């Protein structure tokens, strides 16, 4: 997982469970809680993996709880580390431009397998997010889009259209209505 973003959730444990929860789980895995990741740095999934177990143990609940909340509330940590990517643009655009900036973000990575994040108009009030990943989480895909929603203020509607796994890859496609029409037709 690139380093940087591993760098915002460690941000957002703390916020959500405390110094003592989060320093204790790093420790666990000889981290350093003053360490400073890199922008070319990867943290190894499986290091990702025992903290955030760590983290399950220390507070009682779930692994996946933990990732909603999380992804709910990354959004946040992601405005003030990243800033480029919201200054005043709308949800609807925030969205779509997501499966860009993953492949951008991970461009120079060791091997590199960023989720996939296709989004595609579907109605004038809403679009069709595919999320597709050998890495299966779910819940932090979710969180994020609920997160983003609080975020910019924009109500939305989400509905599960399919899920799937095959040839271990997972996917998971929804559908995000907006309240109001943020797409019209137009010659093509
Ligand atoms: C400005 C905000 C965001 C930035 C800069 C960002 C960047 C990244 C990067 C670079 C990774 C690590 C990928 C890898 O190492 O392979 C990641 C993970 C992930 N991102 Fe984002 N992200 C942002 C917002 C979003 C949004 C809004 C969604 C979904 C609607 C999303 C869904 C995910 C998922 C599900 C993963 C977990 C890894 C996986 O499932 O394979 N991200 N993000």
């Amino acid at each position: 997982m690139k380093g940087t973003i591993v760098g915002t959730w460690i941000k957002t444990l703390r916020d959500l469970y405390g110094n003592d929860v989060v320093d204790e789980s790093l420790k666990s895995v000889g981290w350093e809680p003053d360490r400073v990741i890199t922008p070319l740095e990867d943290i190894d999934d499986d290091e990702v993996r025992r903290i955030f177990a760590k983290v399950s143990e220390k507070t009682g609940k779930n692994v996946n709880e933990i990732w909603r909340e999380v992804g709910r509330q990354n959004i946040k940590t992601f405005s003030e580390w990243f800033p480029s990517y919201f200054a005043g643009r709308r949800l609807v655009n925030f969205l779509m431009m997501m499966d860009e900036v993953h492949l951008q973000l991970t461009k120079m990575i060791k091997g590199a397998t960023p989720p996939r994040l296709i989004a595609k108009p579907v109605a004038k009030d809403a679009i069709e997010m595919e999320y597709v990943s050998k890495r299966k989480m779910y819940d932090y895909f979710l969180g994020l889009i609920e997160g983003s929603s609080k975020f910019f203020k924009e109500e939305i509607s989400v509905e599960e259209v399919e899920r799937g796994e095959k040839d271990g890859f997972s996917r998971l496609k929804v559908r995000i209505k907006f309240k109001n029409p943020v797409f019209e037709y137009k010659k093509n």
